[PDB]
């Protein structure tokens, strides 16, 4: 709920904005709380956003985080839990 608001929540809209771009959508499009596979995700589009996930963002994370996240948000809190929040 609001006593878990803070940076958790700024890095999963980065991961909102930049992942739109390597699924060809946009961000008004995309929601944040539906699935990866919704979304229109596949191997190929996970490992490309993960490369450019890794440049915004020095958490060293492999495409395997794709497979074991369903979503942008879930993805997102692993990313913002290797930052410290």
């Amino acid at each position: 709920g609001p006593g878990s608001a803070g940076r958790q929540e700024e890095i999963a809209e980065e991961v909102a904005r930049l992942l739109a771009g390597v699924l060809y959508l946009e961000p008004d499009r995309l929601d944040p709380e539906e699935t990866f596979l919704t979304l229109g995700v596949d191997s190929i589009l996970g490992v490309e956003f993960v490369a450019a996930v890794n440049a915004a963002y020095p958490v060293g994370v492999k495409a395997t985080a794709l497979y074991d996240h369903p979503t942008p948000a879930a993805f997102a809190r692993h990313i913002a839990e290797s930052l410290g929040a």
